């Protein structure tokens, strides 16, 4: 009732946006996403993400794709290593905990929910632009495409978007620790060493406030990230810059280790950011609009926080629009909006001082 006729466009095909919009369309509401990458075919940079039980997991649940994603999902160990190579340590999942946090790949989560969706409810090659609002609708700007419209806007395009001024003048900010990431297919050819290394568990090491993080086995290839605190002589699209430079970082790693950089193909650079939630969003926006995901609260990744919080979001406001216990669409957001605010200002908090504690001297896992 309360988004009888009401058109719902969701600005961004991640895990959160798309998870959204999967539980709108399931009370029958009408509900477009629009996402910037040209086909569905497009392929998804990145490590693996996993659910954990009364958040992401339960946002599938209640989305039909909680078995789905458990035949998907690939329960893993965790080794901590030195920086000669040495095990410190092997974390490996007990049965109890075998389904707790297992680990998927991100095209295949996509793929998961774009088939729960309806044909064609996402647009792809649909770069929002600009965002203005007139007195009944929203008008949506895409780059050479052609605009569309909305009564309720969520912007759910990520932690860089650019389209949130009419939730909140908050910028994102860095938080001082950087992070190169690639890929290597066929690790057991590429990088033997180290892949016997991992031995079928996810990876971790800390020497000199230089962290790496490994996943052997992301749909037969190997991911990993470097990072460091921050502070230019790198240029990421001339690898040997970058091989030059973590070589330096590690010269007191084992060869195995170097063998991994040196085998590399192609690096990808990132500044951890946040995007604060210290100060309240705006109390009068002039059409329906709020946000989810990392567009939300982007925080640092090195304790796990994350696409959860997004899929609490998703969870919540969706609950809200639909449940029929609030009189406006806008008090359904100001419930949502109050509620993430709450938790996701915990999350947040422990991801900053995770990211701290991660990258301090004296750190030993
Ligand atoms: C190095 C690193 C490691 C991480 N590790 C983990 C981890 O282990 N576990 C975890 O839970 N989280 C992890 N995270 C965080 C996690 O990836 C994010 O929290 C999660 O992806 C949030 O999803 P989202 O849908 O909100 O945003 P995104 O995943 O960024 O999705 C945004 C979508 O919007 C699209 N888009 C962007 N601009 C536009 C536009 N103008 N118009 C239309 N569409 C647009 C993008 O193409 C994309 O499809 C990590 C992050 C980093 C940087």
């Amino acid at each position: 009732t309360l988004l009888k006729n009401k058109k719902i466009t969701i600005i961004g095909a991640g895990p959160v946006g798309l998870t959204m919009a999967r539980l709108l369309q399931q009370n029958r509401v009408d509900v477009t996403v629009y996402e910037r990458d040209k086909d569905r075919d497009a392929r998804i940079f990145g490590g693996t993400l996993d659910l954990h039980r009364d958040s992401g997991q339960e946002a599938m649940k209640r989305a039909g794709l909680l078995q789905t994603y458990y035949d998907l999902a690939l329960p893993m160990g965790v080794n901590i290593a030195d920086e000669k190579g040495n095990i410190l340590t092997t974390k490996n999942v007990k049965p109890e905990n075998r389904f707790d946090n297992p680990e998927i790949n991100r095209n295949d989560l996509r793929t998961i929910l774009l088939n729960s969706l309806q044909n064609d409810t996402v647009i792809w090659d649909r770069k929002l632009v600009t965002l203005e609002p007139d007195k009944e609708k929203w008008t949506l700007t895409f780059e050479d495409k052609p605009s569309e419209t909305a009564d309720l806007v969520i912007i759910a395009n990520g932690g860089m978007s650019k389209v949130r001024k009419f939730v909140t003048d908050t910028e994102v900010e860095e938080t001082g620790t950087f992070n190169i990431q690639a890929d290597i297919h066929q690790p057991e050819v590429n990088c033997p060493g180290f892949f016997q290394l991992c031995n079928g568990n996810r990876l971790m090491a800390a020497h000199q406030g230089n962290l790496l993080f490994a996943n052997p086995n992301n749909n037969g290839a190997l991911h990993f990230g470097i990072s460091f605190k921050t502070s230019t002589l790198v240029d990421f699209q001339d690898r040997n810059s970058v091989v030059d430079f973590l070589l330096k970082k590690f010269s007191d790693w084992d060869e195995r280790y170097k063998e991994l950089i040196r085998v590399t193909s192609s690096f990808v650079g990132l500044a951890t950011r946040i995007f604060p939630l210290g100060k309240s969003w705006k109390s009068k926006r002039p059409l329906p609009i709020t946000m989810i995901g990392d567009a939300a609260h982007l925080m640092p990744p090195f304790a796990g926080q994350g696409v959860n919080s997004g899929l609490m979001d998703a969870l919540i406001l969706s609950d809200n629009l639909t449940n029929g216990k609030f009189n406006s669409i806008e008090e359904a957001i100001e419930n949502y909006e109050q509620q993430m605010f709450a938790y996701g200002r915990e999350a947040q908090a422990e991801s900053i001082i995770n990211e701290t504690e991660m990258f301090s001297s004296d750190f030993s896992f």
